[PDB]
């Protein structure tokens, strides 16, 4: 149970119910590295289904049920057996009690029974940490999974911008998107519409440069991967399931020749969206989430491992590398045709 967690000294940025928004931290005194991990859990959109979730996923809405500690897994463990790339790097989760896919910018008030401060969270945990030892840094990793992963592709510049305004232009700020890179396709049987409506409602903030593209209205676009990404300064890997469970979700899917097509229409067109992205692993499974697993060790694509593209992305930040790739899709068009996938 190494991670400690601290709730935030300004207590005006908070959960859904107003309780203190909060970060878990464990430092690792020899290192420059800093992982800020940004956890996921869907999001809510309106009074009424925040209500559901606020009775049944109220640790996703409130830090008054947190613990003091959590354990370290996958990325976020300290030990190299389970974590061979960033194992002796200070450790942050962030709990995600915003249910705002971390966008937003709203305080609880006489008009709003919810806060929504996604947003504000991350910008607020990072100005916290800089008193205790992150202003040394070399590297700021800010990962993510799922919703938290989508919420890497809407704050990595954002932290980029706020470190180089407070005076720390020498710390490399990168993302690390898991399972967080969505298309807005359409179903095999209204996610869209859930995003539009939300943003209203949570005040929503995306990249300044993505907005500026699709502009009022249409903010919701920068929710999905490949319309943002290009939009990003700060170097982001994208790590993405070509046959992501929660997009399967969306798209209705729960096998004959309609399906079939489908499903491989779907791995063809993540691919599609992942030709350019040069930092990127896309294992041919039907998964979700990979990098706080503790068998994230396990699954390969073109023989190499997550954690070894990760640490060859490293290198690449200091042409190609020989024997060293980062861009890692696979390019076989049925799930679990690549052997390592996840068994469940
Ligand atoms: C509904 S269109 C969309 C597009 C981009 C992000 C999101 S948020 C989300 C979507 C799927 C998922 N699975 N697990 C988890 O936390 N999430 N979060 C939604
Ligand atoms: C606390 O956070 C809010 C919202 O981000 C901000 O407006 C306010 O200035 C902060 N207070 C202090 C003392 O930093």
């Amino acid at each position: 149970e190494d991670l400690r967690l601290h709730l935030l000294l300004n207590t005006s940025v908070t959960c859904n119910d107003g309780s203190p928004a909060g970060y878990y931290l464990k430092e690792s005194r020899g290192s420059r590295r800093w992982l800020l991990f940004l956890e996921g859990g869907w999001y809510c959109f309106n009074r009424e289904n925040c209500d559901s979730r606020y009775d049944t996923m109220r640790r996703l809405m409130s830090s008054r049920d947190w613990p003091r500690t959590r354990t370290g897994t996958g990325i976020l463990s300290s030990q190299p057996e389970e974590n061979p790339y960033w194992w002796n790097a200070n450790m942050v989760f962030i709990p995600y009690c915003s249910s705002d896919v971390w966008s937003g910018a709203s305080s609880k008030s006489e008009k709003n029974e919810y806060a929504f401060m996604g947003a504000l969270i991350i910008q607020e945990v990072v100005r916290e940490l800089l008193g205790r030892g992150l202003s040394g840094a070399k590297v700021l990793l800010l990962a993510g999974s799922s919703a938290g992963g989508t919420g890497v592709l809407l704050n990595v510049d954002r932290v980029a911008e706020q470190l180089e305004k407070l005076g720390y232009p020498a710390i490399q700020v990168r993302g690390l998107a898991d399972s967080g890179w969505f298309l807005d396709n359409k179903q095999y049987r209204a996610p869209t519409e859930a995003i539009r409506r939300g943003i209203r409602y949570w005040n929503g903030v995306v990249p300044e440069r993505c907005r500026r593209q699709f502009q009022e209205g249409e903010e919701w676009n920068c929710f999905f991967g490949y319309k943002v990404y290009p939009t990003l300064r700060s170097p982001v890997f994208v790590v993405q399931w070509l046959f992501d469970e929660a997009q399967l979700t969306v798209d209705n899917v729960h096998v004959q020749e309609g399906l079939r097509l489908y499903i491989q229409n779907l791995g063809r067109e993540l691919r599609h969206t992942l030709k350019d992205v040069p930092a990127s692993f896309a294992p041919a499974c039907l998964s979700h989430e990979i990098i706080i697993r503790s068998h994230w060790t396990d699954v390969q694509v073109k023989g190499t491992s997550l954690p070894r593209a990760l640490h060859c992305w490293d290198r690449s930040l200091h042409t190609p590398l020989k024997g060293c790739p980062v861009h890692l899709v696979d390019s076989c068009p049925w799930p679990h045709c690549n052997p390592s996938c996840p068994t469940g």
